């Protein structure tokens, strides 16, 4: 069964809500992005009107083969009439085609869902700057201000140095990056460029990438492996196990790899800076773990909320526990009282 924060109320309408089989009263799926958490319950045999962006229906028919009919892609930054009631799609900054949703409801109430988001100044003056909005159904993964972590900016010069330097030291290295979702895709693509390569991957990512309406897409990727020097892994693959094994598929071309795993926040962000980060290596393997986030660090999503001044907020992450319930709420209310609203 539905949980209360995936329904808005005064519609028909849910949000990331298709693994709970036929929700009674629903009339409108809407999808926020392509992430599996979020989809899970989508297949071929859907039979009701999901809504989405054109990136995310894109991957519903190629990847999940969900049919034609049943797939309602809206253009972003445009008021849609969907059943009566006036919506908008924002984009979220997370992965591509994932999208923030604001509903007009039929009283007046404005509801904005954020879904998965990294919240920017930028957002301040899109078209949230034009009205009030009542409810937020915030993205809270990262609510607490342990969380810390750099630009992508920041994030992305850190790996092109490092790969650019490697190489032409020795101009015999691979460089493995792992993947096991969409986002994330300017970590491989800005490597590749500074090195003067296509990405190599499997068939089945090549696909996924084709759906993302990157810009020239058909210069920067390839499924023919032997003709590149940056290659695409599974995440799972990228330990010294993996890639040893991977080397030895390479016929003598590489006799050194250098990977990276672009993670989320992880605790040695409590001590280090980018700048100091340093890999883990094992003879000719090393292994460089690099906080790439699509999600909004603690001060990021505060200076959103005191800038958008809701009058309640629903957390959609972090809700399972008494204490994340909790420590979430707290925050919730100092942000308030320091902001005056
Ligand atoms: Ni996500």
């Amino acid at each position: 069964t539905c949980p209360f924060y995936k329904k808005i109320p005064g519609t028909g309408f849910t949000v990331d809500a298709f693994q709970y089989g036929v929700v009674e009263g629903c009339t409108a799926y809407f999808l926020t992005h392509f992430h599996s958490d979020h989809y899970a319950g989508l297949s071929k045999h859907f039979t009701f009107p999901v809504y989405c962006s054109e990136i995310t229906g894109n991957l519903l028919k190629n990847k999940l083969h969900v049919q034609e009919q049943y797939i309602h892609p809206l253009p972003l930054d445009t008021e849609c009439i969907v059943n009566g009631v006036k919506v908008v799609l924002l984009d979220a900054n997370h992965c591509p085609g994932a999208v923030m949703i604001l509903f007009y409801l039929p009283n007046g109430t404005v509801i904005l869902h954020t879904g998965d988001f990294r919240a920017d100044p930028s957002m301040e003056r899109s078209l949230l700057a034009d009205q009030k909005v009542h409810m937020l159904y915030l993205d809270t993964t990262y609510c607490s201000p342990e969380y810390t972590f750099p630009s992508q900016q920041e994030v992305i010069r850190f790996a092109i140095n490092t790969a650019f330097e490697a190489v032409t030291l020795n101009p015999h290295a691979l460089v493995v990056c792992g993947t096991y979702s969409i986002g994330k895709e300017k970590v491989f693509l800005a490597i590749a460029d500074v090195l003067g390569s296509k990405v190599g991957m499997s068939q089945e990512k090549y696909k996924t990438l084709q759906c993302l309406n990157i810009p020239e897409i058909n210069s920067l990727i390839t499924t023919d492996m032997c003709s590149s020097l940056v290659h695409l892994l599974p995440m799972m693959q990228i330990n010294f196990k993996g890639l040893q094994s991977h080397l030895k598929k390479c016929g003598g071309k590489y006799n050194q790899i250098l990977a990276f795993r672009p993670t989320g926040w992880t605790h040695s962000n409590k001590f280090t800076r980018i700048a100091d980060v340093i890999p883990q290596t094992k003879g000719n393997i090393s292994i460089y773990g690099i906080p790439y986030s699509e999600h909004s660090s603690y001060l990021e999503m505060k200076r959103f909320v005191q800038w958008l001044k809701p009058q309640k907020i629903i957390p959609t992450v972090n809700v399972g526990t008494w204490k994340s319930r909790s420590t979430m709420e707290k925050y919730f209310r100092e942000w308030k009282l320091e902001a005056g609203y």
